[PDB]
């Protein structure tokens, strides 16, 4: 019935704005907190080398 | 929503593969200054088994 098709109407219209979240700031979080990981990591890589040679190793 | 459900999969990703570090030389290191501290140990055994009997020990 047409009052049928006018409520699947009122409906779609409804659930196509469910307040759809912005997924920037999560991600990143995500990405910065790899990057400080790794950071952390070189750390520990550097001050073996030094403990080895005496010397932080040459760049490049 | 299948939105979060694209996110948790990026995010998934990204904490998969964080650098992992290698650990071998950092033990090798501990294995080999064991090795170098037994042997100044077993230098002052035999040095004072010496002082006892004017003749380091025989072998096994």
């Amino acid at each position: 019935t047409l009052i049928e098709l006018l409520i699947v109407v009122a409906i779609i219209g409804i659930l196509a704005a469910i307040a759809i979240p912005q997924f920037s700031a999560y991600r990143v979080k995500a990405y910065n907190s790899a990057a400080s990981s790794d950071l952390r990591n070189l750390k520990t890589a550097l001050e073996s080398a030094f403990a080895d040679d005496q010397t932080y190793p040459p760049e490049s």
